[PDB]
């Protein structure tokens, strides 16, 4: 169907007798076959060889392997698969991505099991790289029995979790990444490395009861994704057996280092391997841990399958680079000095897993029964040269374009077949229009068909470069050849809404008491009820406060002051500290709402709907728009169209595509005749956004111009500044656009980027421009959503959480500063013509530091950059680094965090101990954003003993984790300065002592009281065994979230949604949980009638604390509930509990309901208004 688009076109291409000649030659399986043809013919040749049976194709680099893999999936779909290459060198102390290992093992198991439907269709073409071809592997990797999960299979829970542990699956309390799994009572969550969505399986007894795929963000199940049998393949290329623990204990005996275990060294690694847990960099130790004879990839191919090698010369030339780089990483990582100096393991054994040479792989493939064939673009004498010519590539000069369309017209006039293959979405109709203007009959082909004779067929399919086959009377021309651009290729949100982490000793702020230190969580019984309480230390200095589970909304994690405040006490010292800040925030809210109102009543020309060109400009997008991006463009366009001048923020990570929203909004404002500006803090951003605005808006009468610091004063004084005549439709500029001399003619839209970095004078300038014209800001720092909805009326902010393309996480390595590892990593990043960040914050020595870098890599262009330089030199240096003039940038953290160099994907942090967690995460984030995998090296000095807090900190970032250990604790800090960039106040004085969460909560109070300018807890002490049992929710961090979120639910349907959350996430509700739910609904019923407290004064009586009763309801209390009296002075209603039998007092749901009906009949309504027997 639409799954094999170019199957008909290729099936037509095979009609050429040269490809059929190749099919005949390969049909008898000859020993030597040398083919010669153009590069773009690869997809053809393979597709011919696959007609006689399966085969393995080898490409030079991973990019060519991905390209040919897609081009073959366009004709074969699921039958052709890609055997990926490791992101790490074989002996490097870093493990590759779990997704890569998953794809490798799934592909090998598919090669060993073609009949297995659950793994996929039988293989016909396997495309791989030189690395994966040369990199050996253990022959027992395919024999590892995966964890097969099906609805109805009879299994045993603990055996399943144990088997998952053996397959290098990391156990966590919440599934967030691939290769993870969480264990809950009767429910197993697991994220296989090859599955698109993580799957949750419900066990009952000794067999699975249900299966359903869920989403990572809300952790809620997706019912519209049907889940068949899932095959959980291992996540590492090894098995954690008892033998590998034995040898890890023999090797672990030497280099023991029992005390003061360094994080990244080999005593810790081998110690944890003897303990059985998987650790990073484990694969390199395969020849010593699991010693066998390692075979190559070609053995796992089904017997008889041949091997076609594309451009073998380049395959060899790169192969030498794999062997050299891998050898350098082996010597570097496992030198005598780096293994702790003691009993250095011999490297000869470790050489077993290293890359085999080209000749060894050749003879190993031939001696295994698999022929070795070649396809080379260069002409050879004894080779079978195919009748295939490459496509004419019109460089972009439209005379060549018209000539190409003319040769197409002549070819179809003769009767030959012409096909124009366009992989882009929205570009086929454009080619149809171009052919119509060139007077050529065009037709958008049905996906999977062949071009009809006499008409050119515009087809949507994956192709890079076209191919001309005169033997088949066929001419295939790709969109790439016509436009000179390569089109590479859905997305799931990553909200991850489930953490409010707490560790022992952490500081929290209680609204009614103050700052205190967390201790633990306990449970006490008062009348047969297991109750849960969270404890805090409040300096009296030994006073402990047990906050219950009904008032968790008053607990805010203390953030703000880096220096800790002193814990509060039972006195009245804290209420004042609340009140003064409460008086210090409304001053901010005043400016906020006054800006919103001045914006509301201001006169500004609205923007009409999108003109006809906007569709073509939006469809000229190289990539694919994202759902969050589409909603953001709709909101931005609508706010432009609304008469109120626009003041909208765009929140998203660096590398998520908000700049496209900028260019599209700017274009929309241009189409209505209004010129626009873009304000950036640094000149580098003016150049980047300048080039993006050029490329996206080219081909239209729109002159884009920029005014940076380095724009010469001739063009600056004349062209840019003198453009008050409508000469510029859009100007990208730095702060020079904010001086007095500037002037606009019909300024229509302002685009701000990284508004936080601007100067204060420039900030007040931009805010002054806000009221008069439409503004549109972009931010990489996120904001707390509580502030998003707290200040929603004055300033709308749209969030983008759908990644445009899967940006796989960078590979972090914590370790001692070894020069060989640094040099090896820098040279590996230089191999792909990449760049690297080297961080040495001590400015005094930065020069010397860079010199030492040049000691390690002499062929590296190394430069320095720091904040002490004047901007005229610094921005020029950073410009040189962005223009690839330099290879390694030694800089301080201030300079590094604030650059967007996409080509830089390797980071070296010297003296990583000195940096905080947040700074380390920021540093790491600035690499590995593009299509390339990033690397990060957090290094601590080896000449001094590491500190305790550096050991802990480095340990948190060591095991790369998104958990509540600190990634979330230090994410809040990333939101603090974001708030400072959003709201006007920068002072942290009132934050320190109140808590930033309570600070912006008071901000919420003030701005909600000011927004409505025109307008001008219940305690239940009942003997009801209600709690969330630990067996139901094992993880305390999640159970506290269930408590809090259940308490915060404000209506019955919200409580029901919480119930559905607990049911889906953790399983069916137990009795104490349902009783707690009924207690919450009882709290709502109290709030409707304003009851503050319902407490049992004694074992036989109950008191409703605040009620006034008129004479009618007082008499009704006497008649319907005898024995009870109403005390008007204290204004309480005290009634006695009826005994259950003739004896025990009533409890649990009988008591809850009885109290409900009592409240009802006392407050007018009948006893049959509602029942608490639900849920
Ligand atoms: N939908 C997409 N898929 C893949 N890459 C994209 C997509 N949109 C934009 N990009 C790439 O990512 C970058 C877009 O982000 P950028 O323009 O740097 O602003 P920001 O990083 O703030 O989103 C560009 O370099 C672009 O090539």
């Amino acid at each position: 169907s639409v799954q094999t688009p170019i199957a008909g076109l290729v099936e037509l291409a095979l009609s050429d007798p040269s490809l059929q000649d190749v099919i005949r030659r390969a049909a008898d399986r000859p020993a030597d076959l040398a083919l010669v043809g153009p590069a773009s013919a690869r997809v053809l040749v393979a597709a011919a060889l696959a007609q006689n049976g399966p085969l393995l194709v080898v490409a030079a680099t991973g990019r060519e392997a991905d390209e040919l893999t897609a081009e073959l999936r366009g004709v074969f779909g699921d039958s052709v698969a890609l055997f990926p290459s490791w992101e790490t060198l074989p002996h490097e102390r870093l493990s590759p991505g779990v997704e890569t290992v998953g794809a490798r093992l799934m592909l090998l198991r598919r090669l060993a099991r073609p009949d297995d439907e659950t793994l996929g269709a039988p293989l016909r073409v396997v495309v791989t790289t030189t690395r994966s071809l040369l990199q050996p592997m253990a022959p027992d990797l395919v024999d590892i029995e995966p964890v097969t999960l099906s609805v109805g299979a009879e299994m045993e829970f603990e055996d399943v979790v144990a088997r998952l542990v053996d397959l290098s699956y990391t156990r966590v309390d919440m599934v967030g990444k691939r290769g993870e799994f969480a264990v809950r009572g009767g429910i197993l969550d697991v994220f296989p490395p090859t599955a698109e969505h993580p799957v949750r399986v419900e066990f009952w007894g000794d067999e699975i009861s249900e299966m359903r795929a869920f989403a990572i963000a809300d952790q809620r199940s997706i019912p519209e994704v049907p889940v068949q049998t899932v095959v959980a393949v291992p996540c590492r290329e090894l098995l954690m057996t008892d033998d590998v623990r034995e040898r890890a204990a023999a090797l672990a005996a030497e280099h023991p280092t029992t005390e003061n275990t360094v994080p990244g060294t080999v005593p810790d690694m081998l110690a944890k391997l003897a303990e059985g847990i998987p650790v990073d960099g484990m694969e390199a130790l395969l020849p010593l841990l699991h010693p066998i004879e390692p075979t190559t990839l070609t053995r796992h191919l089904p017997e008889g399958a041949p091997v076609l090698v594309c451009d073998p010369e380049k395959v060899r030339t790169r192969a030498a680079d794999l062997i050299k780089t891998g050898r350098e990483f082996l010597e570097a990582s496992w030198s005598t000095a780096a293994v702790g100096g003691d009993a250095p393991i011999d490297l000869e054994a470790l050489g077993a897993s290293g890359f085999v040479t080209f000749e060894e792989a050749r003879e190993a493939a031939r001696e295994g029964g698999h022929p070795w064939w070649t396809l080379s673009q260069l002409s050879d004498e004894s080779a079978v040269e195919l009748d295939i010519r490459s496509a004419p590539s019109a460089r972009g000069s439209q005379h060549n374009l018209e000539e190409i369309f003319a040769m197409l017209r002549a070819h179809v006039a003769t009767g030959g077949y012409a096909a124009v293959v366009t992989p882009g979405i929205g570009t086929a109709h454009r080619v149809v229009e171009q052919l119509g203007e060139a007077d050529t009959a065009a037709t958008i082909l049905e996906p999977g068909t062949a071009p009809k004779a006499g008409v050119v067929g515009v087809l949507k399919g994956p192709l890079c470069s076209g191919v001309v086959l005169p033997g088949a009377n066929l001419v295939i021309i790709t969109e790439t050849d016509l436009t000179g651009n390569r089109v590479t290729a859905a997305a799931k949100r990553r909200n991850v809404v489930d953490p409010l982490a707490l560790t022992a000793g952490d500081l929290v702020v209680h609204d009614q008491h103050g700052i205190g230190k967390f201790v633990e969580m306990t449970e006490r019984v008062v009348g047969g009820a297991r109750r849960e309480y969270l404890v805090l230390e409040y300096a009296s200095g030994t006073d402990k406060l047990y906050v219950p589970m009904d008032s968790l909304d008053q607990l805010s994690r203390y953030v703000g002051g880096e220096a800790p405040s002193l814990s509060r006490l039972g006195g009245s010292d804290w209420a004042n500290t609340k009140t003064k800040a409460r008086r210090a925030v409304r001053e901010i809210a005043s400016e906020l709402v006054a800006l919103y109102a001045k914006r509301q009543s201001a006169p500004g020309h609205a923007f009409g709907p999108d003109t006809p060109w906007q569709a073509e400009m939006e469809d000229a997008f190289g990539f694919t728009e994202t759902i969050d991006q589409l909603t953001a463009i709709q909101e931005v366009k609508s706010d432009m169209e609304k008469p109120v001048p626009m003041d909208r923020v765009i929140c998203g990570d660096v590398g998520y595509g908000k700049t496209e929203i900028a260019v599209r909004a700017a274009f929309k404002a241009v189409q209505d005749g209004k010129q626009v500006a873009v304000l950036v803090p640094t000149t580098l951003l003016a150049d980047q956004h300048l080039q993006t605005f050029t490329n996206r808006m080219a081909g239209f009468p729109v002159t884009v111009k920029g005014l940076s610091r380095f724009t010469d004063p001739a063009e600056s004084r004349a062209v840019i500044e003198g453009l008050k005549d409508g000469s510029v439709d859009v100007v990208i500029g730095t702060h020079r656009l904010l001086q007095t001399g500037v002037t606009w003619k019909d300024l229509g839209l302002i685009i701000v980027d990284e508004e936080q970095r601007f100067g204060v004078e420039h900030k007040e300038h931009i805010k002054s421009m806000r009221t008069h014209v439409d503004v549109l800001t972009m931010s990489a720092t996120p904001i707390p959503r509580t502030l998003e909805m707290s200040l929603a009326g004055i300033r709308e902010m749209s969030t983008i959480l759908t990644p445009p393309e899967e940006r796989y996480p960078v590979l972090t390595y914590v370790g001692p500063h070894d020069d060989k590892q640094v040099a090896a990593a820098l040279r590996r990043e230089l191999l792909r013509d990449g760049q690297a960040f080297y961080i040495h914050n001590r400015v005094r020595t930065i020069d010397e530091a860079a010199a030492r870098v040049r000691q390690l890599v002499p062929e590296a262009r190394v430069v320095v950059a720091h904040g002490q330089m004047n901007e005229e030199t610094l921005e020029k240096t950073v410009e040189g680094f962005w223009n690839r003039e330099y290879d390694i940038l030694v800089c301080t953290t201030i300079v590094e965090t604030g650059l967007d160099i996409s080509n830089a994907n390797t980071l070296i942090v010297e003296r990583a101990d000195t940096f905080g967690l947040s700074q380390l995460h920021q540093l790491r984030g600035r690499v590995g954003r593009s299509r390339e995998r990033g690397y990060a090296y957090f290094l601590y000095p080896p000449n001094k003993p590491l500190t305790e807090t550096a050991y802990d900190r480095l340990a948190t970032i060591a095991q790369n984790n998104e958990l509540g250990a600190g990634m979330a604790v230090a994410m809040k800090d990333l939101e603090i300065r974001g708030a400072g960039n959003v709201l006007g106040a920068e002072q942290s004085g009132h934050v320190a002592g109140v808590g930033f969460d309570l600070y912006v909560r008071l901000v919420g109070e003030a701005v909600e009281a000011y927004r409505a300018a025109a307008d001008g807890d219940v305690r239940i002490d009942l003997p009801v065994d209600a709690h969330l049992p630990p067996e139901y929710i094992g993880s305390d961090r999640l159970r506290l979230e269930a408590y809090r979120r259940l308490a915060a639910a404000a209506d019955d349907d919200a409580v029901a949604s919480v119930v559905d959350e607990l049911i889906d996430r953790y399983g069916p509700l137990p009795e104490p949980a349902q009783r707690l739910v009924a207690v919450a609904r009882l709290r709502l019923l109290c709030r409707e009638f304003g009851i503050t407290e319902i407490g049992a004064v004694s074992a036989s009586t109950v008191r409703l604390s605040p009620m006034v009763l008129p004479d009618s309801a007082q008499l009704r209390l006497k008649r319907m509930y005898p024995g009870g009296h109403y005390r008007a002075t204290t204004s309480t209603v005290q009634v006695p509990l009826p005994r259950a039998g003739e004896a025990p007092r009533i409890r649990d749901l009988e008591l809850v309901q009885w109290v409900a009906g009592l409240v009802l009949v006392l407050n007018g309504k009948g006893q049959g208004d509602v029942d608490m027997s639900k849920f």
